[PDB]
């Protein structure tokens, strides 16, 4: 509950990742469980290619392995992973599961962090998302969003 869980979703306008998985036909790839505490020092375990592709559907956001893996993947667990978890296997089966939930289209809750304003569809295209509520970066107000697609009114989808 106290874990921020975010992920890109798909746009052909945005350079990078987000134009990567509209050209892929990607709606949403993980970025990242975020508990409080972060990583700073040496990772209790340096994270191998091999159990980092363990993460069933998530891309990189790094152009330098053609948005598959492993530079995002492995930025999050020496940021976020090693020191909060302990032990690889727990946190990979943990992004795996979120990922395939993703993958699945039905995110427990979806939330907006960041769009980039469309003028041609007078539409918030929203490039990032979470499972709970916070202050957006780049959504004109009043203006309705697209989440991969899905037309919502609101930031959120829920409550
Ligand atoms: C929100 O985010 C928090 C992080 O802040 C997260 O909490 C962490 O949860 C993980 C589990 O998901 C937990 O990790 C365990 O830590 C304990 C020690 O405290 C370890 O024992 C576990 O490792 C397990 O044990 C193996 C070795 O131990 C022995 O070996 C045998 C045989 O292998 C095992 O069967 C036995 O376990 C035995 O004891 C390890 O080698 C394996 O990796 C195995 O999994 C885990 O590593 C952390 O303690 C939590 N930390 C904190 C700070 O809370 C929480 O899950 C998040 N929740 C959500 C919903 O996102
Ligand atoms: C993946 O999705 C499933 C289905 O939405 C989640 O399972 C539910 O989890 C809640 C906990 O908040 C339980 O009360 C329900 O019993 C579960 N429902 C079903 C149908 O299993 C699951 O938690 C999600 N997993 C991850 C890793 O996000
Ligand atoms: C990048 O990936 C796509 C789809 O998998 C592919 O069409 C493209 O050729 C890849 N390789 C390079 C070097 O761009
Ligand atoms: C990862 O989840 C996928 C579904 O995306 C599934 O094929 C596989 O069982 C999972 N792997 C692990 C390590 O749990």
């Amino acid at each position: 509950s106290e874990n921020i869980t975010q992920w890109n979703l798909q746009d052909n306008g945005t350079e990078g990742i987000q134009r990567a998985m509209f050209q892929r036909g990607v709606n949403r790839s993980l970025k990242g469980i975020w508990p409080e505490k972060i990583c700073t020092g040496v990772p209790s375990h340096l994270a191998t290619d091999t159990e980092l592709k363990a993460i069933h559907g998530m891309m990189d956001a790094s152009e330098k392995t053609n948005y598959t893996c492993c530079r995002l993947q492995r930025h999050e667990w020496n940021k976020h992973g090693w020191c909060n978890w302990y032990n690889i296997e727990p946190w990979i089966l943990l992004m795996n599961k979120t990922q395939a939930n993703l993958t699945e289209g039905q995110p427990l809750r979806e939330c907006a962090v960041t769009c980039r304003y469309d003028r041609d569809s007078d539409l918030n295209v929203v490039t990032q998302a979470r499972d709970s509520p916070t202050p957006l970066t780049g959504c004109k107000k009043g203006k309705n969003f697209s989440f991969a697609g899905i037309l919502v009114q609101g930031p959120c989808n829920f409550e």
